[PDB]
Protein backbone atom coordinates (compact mmCIF):
# COMPACT_ATOMS: atom_id res chain seq x y z
CA UNK A 1 0.00 0.00 0.00
CA UNK A 2 1.21 3.37 -0.99
CA UNK A 3 0.21 6.78 -0.44
CA UNK A 4 -0.99 7.74 -4.36
CA UNK A 5 -4.54 8.47 -4.84
CA UNK A 6 -7.24 8.87 -7.34
CA UNK A 7 -5.37 7.06 -10.23
CA UNK A 8 -6.77 5.01 -12.73
CA UNK A 9 -4.97 1.03 -12.99
CA UNK A 10 -4.27 0.39 -16.38
CA UNK A 11 -2.30 -2.76 -16.32
CA UNK A 12 -0.85 -4.73 -13.26
CA UNK A 13 1.64 -2.16 -12.30
CA UNK A 14 1.22 0.85 -14.84
CA UNK A 15 -1.45 3.76 -13.35
CA UNK A 16 -2.57 7.03 -14.78
CA UNK A 17 -4.12 10.18 -13.11
CA UNK A 18 -4.94 13.71 -14.97
CA UNK A 19 -2.40 16.16 -12.63
CA UNK A 20 0.31 18.31 -12.21
CA UNK A 21 3.08 16.51 -11.33
CA UNK A 22 4.45 19.08 -9.00
CA UNK A 23 1.65 19.35 -6.85
CA UNK A 24 1.69 15.76 -7.07
CA UNK A 25 5.14 15.00 -5.55
CA UNK A 26 4.42 18.38 -3.08
CA UNK A 27 1.94 16.32 -2.16
CA UNK A 28 2.72 12.52 -1.98
CA UNK A 29 6.66 13.41 -1.57
CA UNK A 30 7.58 10.13 -3.29
CA UNK A 31 10.94 7.99 -3.55
CA UNK A 32 11.38 8.94 -7.11
CA UNK A 33 9.72 11.80 -9.07
CA UNK A 34 10.83 11.19 -12.99
CA UNK A 35 12.21 14.58 -14.64
CA UNK A 36 11.57 14.55 -18.26
CA UNK A 37 15.22 16.06 -18.96
CA UNK A 38 17.88 16.24 -21.48
CA UNK A 39 21.18 15.49 -22.01
CA UNK A 40 23.10 18.95 -20.81
CA UNK A 41 19.98 19.01 -17.20
CA UNK A 42 19.04 22.27 -18.79
CA UNK A 43 15.53 22.66 -16.97
CA UNK A 44 13.90 25.10 -18.97
CA UNK A 45 10.56 24.44 -19.83
CA UNK A 46 8.06 21.87 -19.97
CA UNK A 47 7.89 19.55 -16.81
CA UNK A 48 11.49 19.73 -16.57
CA UNK A 49 11.39 23.87 -16.46
CA UNK A 50 8.34 23.50 -13.81
CA UNK A 51 10.07 20.92 -11.53
CA UNK A 52 13.06 22.89 -11.60
CA UNK A 53 11.21 26.31 -10.37
CA UNK A 54 9.18 24.76 -7.47
CA UNK A 55 13.18 24.05 -5.92
CA UNK A 56 13.77 27.56 -6.23
CA UNK A 57 16.39 26.45 -8.88
CA UNK A 58 18.15 24.36 -6.35
CA UNK A 59 17.47 21.29 -9.03
CA UNK A 60 19.61 23.08 -11.50
CA UNK A 61 22.18 24.58 -9.54
CA UNK A 62 23.22 20.58 -8.69
CA UNK A 63 22.28 19.58 -12.23
CA UNK A 64 25.20 21.72 -13.46
CA UNK A 65 27.51 20.28 -10.64
CA UNK A 66 26.76 17.03 -12.13
CA UNK A 67 27.23 17.73 -15.53
CA UNK A 68 30.63 19.55 -15.20
CA UNK A 69 31.41 16.84 -13.52
CA UNK A 70 30.10 14.28 -15.47
CA UNK A 71 29.46 15.38 -18.73
CA UNK A 72 26.12 15.28 -20.85
CA UNK A 73 24.00 12.03 -20.62
CA UNK A 74 23.09 9.95 -23.33
CA UNK A 75 19.71 9.73 -25.00
CA UNK A 76 17.72 7.35 -23.49
CA UNK A 77 20.03 7.60 -20.37
CA UNK A 78 19.54 9.10 -17.11
CA UNK A 79 20.86 9.95 -13.43
CA UNK A 80 19.66 9.83 -10.17
CA UNK A 81 19.98 13.22 -7.91
CA UNK A 82 18.35 14.17 -5.21
CA UNK A 83 14.28 14.91 -4.98
CA UNK A 84 15.06 18.65 -3.31
CA UNK A 85 11.71 19.18 -1.84
CA UNK A 86 9.40 17.32 -4.10
CA UNK A 87 10.76 13.78 -3.64
CA UNK A 88 13.45 11.68 -2.26
CA UNK A 89 15.59 10.86 -5.03
CA UNK A 90 14.78 12.37 -8.68
CA UNK A 91 15.54 10.28 -11.85
CA UNK A 92 16.33 12.44 -14.40
CA UNK A 93 15.49 10.66 -17.79
CA UNK A 94 16.30 11.80 -20.95
CA UNK A 95 13.14 10.35 -23.80
CA UNK A 96 14.70 11.62 -27.63
CA UNK A 97 12.69 14.68 -28.82
CA UNK A 98 11.49 14.36 -32.08
CA UNK A 99 11.84 18.18 -32.29
CA UNK A 100 15.39 17.73 -32.09
CA UNK A 101 15.31 14.88 -34.82
CA UNK A 102 16.49 11.98 -32.67
CA UNK A 103 15.41 8.40 -33.18
CA UNK A 104 11.79 7.66 -31.75
CA UNK A 105 13.12 3.81 -30.93
CA UNK A 106 15.12 5.23 -28.00
CA UNK A 107 11.99 5.86 -26.00
CA UNK A 108 11.72 2.44 -24.83
CA UNK A 109 15.84 2.48 -23.61
CA UNK A 110 14.20 5.68 -21.89
CA UNK A 111 11.42 3.60 -19.65
CA UNK A 112 13.86 1.08 -18.87
CA UNK A 113 15.58 3.10 -16.71
CA UNK A 114 12.22 2.92 -14.65
CA UNK A 115 12.64 -0.88 -13.46
CA UNK A 116 15.74 0.52 -11.15
CA UNK A 117 12.80 1.78 -8.96
CA UNK A 118 9.98 -0.07 -7.07
CA UNK A 119 7.94 2.91 -7.49
CA UNK A 120 7.69 6.33 -9.57
CA UNK A 121 6.07 8.98 -10.11
CA UNK A 122 6.97 10.26 -13.27
CA UNK A 123 5.31 12.16 -16.76
CA UNK A 124 4.75 10.58 -20.01
CA UNK A 125 8.32 10.46 -21.57
CA UNK A 126 8.63 12.73 -25.08
CA UNK A 127 5.51 14.30 -24.77
CA UNK A 128 4.96 17.54 -24.54
CA UNK A 129 7.59 19.56 -25.85
CA UNK A 130 9.71 16.50 -26.57
CA UNK A 131 7.25 16.20 -29.55
CA UNK A 132 6.48 12.47 -30.09
CA UNK A 133 3.22 11.07 -29.65
CA UNK A 134 1.47 10.97 -26.26
CA UNK A 135 -0.78 7.81 -26.81
CA UNK A 136 2.79 5.45 -28.54
CA UNK A 137 4.65 7.18 -25.41
CA UNK A 138 2.03 5.19 -22.70
CA UNK A 139 2.30 2.46 -24.86
CA UNK A 140 5.74 2.12 -24.59
CA UNK A 141 5.67 2.45 -21.04
CA UNK A 142 3.32 -0.27 -20.18
CA UNK A 143 5.53 -2.83 -22.58
CA UNK A 144 8.70 -1.71 -20.89
CA UNK A 145 8.61 -1.02 -17.37
CA UNK A 146 7.66 -3.62 -15.32
CA UNK A 147 7.88 -1.51 -11.55
CA UNK A 148 5.35 0.12 -10.15
CA UNK A 149 4.54 3.98 -12.28
CA UNK A 150 2.40 6.32 -11.26
CA UNK A 151 1.58 8.62 -14.42
CA UNK A 152 0.88 12.15 -13.92
CA UNK A 153 -0.88 14.02 -16.98
CA UNK A 154 -0.68 17.47 -16.97
CA UNK A 155 -3.57 18.25 -19.62
CA UNK A 156 -7.21 16.98 -19.01
CA UNK A 157 -8.57 16.65 -22.52
CA UNK A 158 -4.81 14.72 -23.14
CA UNK A 159 -5.52 12.22 -20.30
CA UNK A 160 -9.16 11.64 -21.60
CA UNK A 161 -7.55 10.54 -24.53
CA UNK A 162 -4.97 8.30 -23.55
CA UNK A 163 -8.17 6.44 -20.96
CA UNK A 164 -10.15 6.19 -24.19
CA UNK A 165 -7.98 5.08 -26.54
CA UNK A 166 -6.03 2.57 -24.18
CA UNK A 167 -5.76 -1.18 -25.25
C1 LIG B 1 1.61 17.90 -23.46
C2 LIG B 1 2.03 17.82 -21.99
C3 LIG B 1 0.73 17.86 -21.19
C4 LIG B 1 2.95 18.94 -21.61
C5 LIG B 1 3.25 18.92 -20.12
N1 LIG B 1 3.69 17.65 -19.52
C6 LIG B 1 3.47 17.56 -18.11
N2 LIG B 1 2.93 16.42 -17.59
C7 LIG B 1 2.72 16.35 -16.24
N3 LIG B 1 2.99 17.29 -15.34
C8 LIG B 1 3.52 18.43 -15.86
N4 LIG B 1 3.89 19.55 -15.13
C9 LIG B 1 4.39 20.49 -16.03
C10 LIG B 1 4.34 19.96 -17.30
C11 LIG B 1 3.79 18.64 -17.24
C12 LIG B 1 3.50 16.42 -20.35
C13 LIG B 1 4.83 15.62 -20.48
O1 LIG B 1 4.54 14.53 -21.31
C14 LIG B 1 2.84 16.55 -21.74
Amino acid sequence: VNSFSGYLKLTDNVYIKNADIVEEAKKVKPTVVVNAANVYLKHGGGVAGALNKATNNAMQVESDDYIATNGPLKVGGSCVLSGHNLAKHCLHVVGPNVNKGEDIQLLKSAYENFNQHEVLLAPLLSAGIFGADPIHSLRVCVDTVRTNVYLAVFDKNLYDKLVSSFL
